[PDB]
């Protein structure tokens, strides 16, 4: 009599915990549900050919936001540290005095994956189109510089002087990139006139033709002076991407032979009424575009690159290339499956084998799935309900039988 008042007594206590669960669970899955039907009205609100992509990629990043706290609640929820929406996990529960007299919980794991939504997705393709990435740097022709006519009877003329024989040193003359200025040096003159030897500015022809301007006067020499030979002139020179930056991409698995010839690119985006917009800098090699950062003042490219451990237990990098469905996404090819960028970062495909793959299109049919997940998740919020006046009906009947044992 005693094991039995002791022991109905406890499996009493026993089935409190078997509601407790039931009652966490299903507050969880009130919640997952509430996310699930804002994702319903936004699915709704895509099927609109009024929207434009950028609508559509504001709804997608709403979307994406109460999927990952569908991902979040169902991770973490948790009683006794129990993790009730986490897995698939029958729990037995004795509510009688002796073996075997139990009800089971069915717990089961509901996420966005088991929900058959990781992939769901509204937005559109946009049109992709590149700008190469140049900069400006004076340069020559074949133009030569001709100072074979400022001779003595020329410089004489410019400057006045009239003792010695005055020349060109050297025959050479100075460029300032600052001011596309020119520059020579003038020797020669001896008596009073010693005085005009010295360095004077030259105007030059759009043809080699250097000649020195009437009342020309000495100057001094401008810092940064470097001797050119021909007429200089700027012209567009592609941004020089650095042995880093192209390592950086082979290193992340880019192709050696498309990743060694890589053009620096300002990226564009066009929609399906053309209107475009610019995005931002990226690594073209080959047909694809990885995406970098440019520092316009200092011409360095740092590639960008995701890490990870792969199923192997080493780590490795992966080259972010622009893709996904929008086709500015930053997205990552590992061992024949492409993810989000993001949702790579720190993987650990050693320990974690599955990662959602990245939306490869616009989901077809997006009502009829995010239907089909709100009936699973009112399924369950039903056993759990059956399962909770399963175990009242038992604390009621213990209650009574130990009420006219004692």
């Amino acid at each position: 009599s005693t094991a039995n008042i002791k022991g109905l007594t406890q499996a009493s206590r026993n089935a409190n915990d078997g509601i407790s669960i039931a009652q966490t669970t299903e507050g969880a899955l009130n919640e997952i549900n509430n996310n699930l039907q804002r994702v319903r009205e936004l699915a709704v609100q895509s099927a609109n050919s009024t929207n434009s992509q950028s609508d559509l990629d504001s709804i997608q990043a709403e979307i994406t936001q109460r999927l990952n706290e569908i991902d979040r609640v169902s991770g973490q929820t948790q009683f006794n540290g129990v993790k009730v929406l986490a897995q698939d996990n029958t729990l037995t529960i004795q509510v009688g005095a002796n073996d075997g007299e139990t009800i089971d919980i069915d717990l089961k794991q509901i996420n966005s994956q088991t929900l058959g939504l990781d992939s769901l997705n509204v937005q559109k393709a946009y049109d992709v189109k590149d700008t190469a990435v140049t900069t400006k740097v004076y340069a020559n022709n074949g133009t030569t510089l001709d100072v074979s006519g400022l001779d003595d009877a020329a410089i004489k003329a410019a400057t006045g002087g009239t003792n010695g024989t005055a020349s060109v040193t050297g025959g050479a003359v100075k460029f300032d990139a600052d001011n596309n200025k020119y520059f020579v040096t003038i020797g020669g003159f001896t008596g009073a006139d010693a005085a005009k030897n010295g360095d004077y500015e030259v105007n030059v022809a759009t043809d080699g033709t250097v000649t020195l301007a009437a009342g020309a006067t000495k100057t001094t020499m401008p810092a940064g002076a470097t001797t050119k030979t021909e007429v200089q002139e700027l012209k567009d020179t592609p941004a020089v991407v650095s042995a880093d930056a192209k390592n950086a991409l082979i290193a992340g698995g880019v192709d050696a032979t498309d990743a060694n010839g890589a053009e620096l690119v300002k990226m564009s985006y066009t929609d399906k009424n053309g209107k475009t917009i610019e995005g931002g800098y990226a690594l073209k090699a080959g047909d694809k575009y990885y995406a970098a950062d440019y520092d316009e003042a200092t011409g360095a490219i740092k590639a960008k690159t995701t890490s990870y451990t792969a199923a192997d237990g080493t780590t490795k990098t992966a080259a972010n290339q622009l893709g996904g469905v929008d086709g500015k996404t930053e997205v990552v090819t590992i061992d024949g499956k492409t993810y989000n960028a993001s949702k790579a970062a720190g993987h650990d495909f050693k320990a974690q084998p599955e990662l959602a793959e990245a939306a490869a299109k616009t989901t077809e049919n997006p009502l009829q799935k995010i239907d089909a997940a709100l009936a699973q998740v009112d399924a369950l919020r039903s056993d759990l309900g059956a399962v909770q006046n399963r175990f009242n009906s038992a604390i009621t009947n213990l209650g009574n039988t130990v009420n006219n044992l004692s």
